[PDB]
């Protein structure tokens, strides 16, 4: 029987759908329950509450469990980007069935033989600052209403800021990432700092960006090493 805390056991059962502890080791990821009443937990629940987009009104989100995560060696891997400026705690949603691969291998760029459909800026690693924009990629339903979402520390550095789809072959010199400029943005004045990482948990305001394809921001890096996965949330989707 398992010596993991019950919430981590339930995460494992959800991810693998072998014994629980053997399946834990296959993730090559240190997993800790964040306490409900911790400051970390308050900040993350505030990020969820404030960055639910008005146009994503099919469901509300409740945070069941928050996990602090540490992929084996992802530290050493993140070293070259560790002190790059403009490091941001951003959402990445994916189907539950993907999380064993995501924790064991990290987030990866789609292979050349996958469609570029859905990628406004070409194959890369995509993040949102709006929880619901990322939560939509969990593909939960009323009959499967529990999903998994990541918070990554993303080393954005100098952002190549774009308003329309463009499959860039190469970042301009001195740029580290792409930011797709949305009509709606977390209020920059409400940004807070968690462990030297910027958290844009401000409620959505008009960006005052005109002539843009995007309702909401998105952030893209083309190097797997610019991502340090920090948290994994188990979300209840309440469908209306
Ligand atoms: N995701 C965001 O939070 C997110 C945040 C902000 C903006 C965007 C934006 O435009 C996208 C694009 C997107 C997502 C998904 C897919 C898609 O169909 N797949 C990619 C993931 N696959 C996959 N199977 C896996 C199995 C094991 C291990 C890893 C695996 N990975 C399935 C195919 C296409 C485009 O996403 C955005
Ligand atoms: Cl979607
Ligand atoms: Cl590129």
């Amino acid at each position: 029987k398992s010596k993991l805390p019950k919430p981590v056991q339930d995460l494992i059962k959800m991810i693998f759908g072998d014994p629980i502890d053997v399946n834990y080791e296959k993730l090559k990821t240190d997993i800790k329950v964040v306490d409900r009443d911790s400051e970390e937990a308050e900040i993350i629940r505030k990020y969820v509450k404030n960055t639910h987009a008005t146009t994503h009104n099919a469901y509300d989100l409740e945070v069941i469990d928050i996990f602090k995560i540490e992929r084996e060696g992802e530290c050493q891997r993140y070293k070259p980007f560790k002190q790059l400026h403009n490091r941001r705690l951003l959402w990445h949603g994916s189907r539950t069935t993907n999380f064993a691969g995501i924790l064991s291998q990290g987030l990866r760029i789609a292979p050349p033989e996958a469609p570029v459909t859905g990628y406004m800026f070409g194959k890369g690693i995509y993040f949102a600052d709006m929880v619901s924009k990322s939560a939509n990629y969990c593909h939960t339903s009323q009959g499967d209403p529990i999903g998994l979402i990541l918070l990554g520390e993303v080393a954005l550095g100098n952002m190549y800021e774009l308003k329309h789809a463009s499959h860039i072959s190469k970042l301009p010199k001195g740029k580290h990432s792409v930011k797709g400029l949305g009509k709606t943005t977390p209020d920059p004045s409400a940004n807070i700092s968690l462990d030297g990482v910027d958290v844009p948990l401000g409620t959505g305001i008009s960006s005052g960006v005109n002539d843009t394809s995007l309702l909401y921001n998105e952030y893209i890096v083309y190097d797997i090493a610019q991502v340090n996965l920090k948290y994994l949330l188990k979300l209840k989707f309440n469908f209306k």
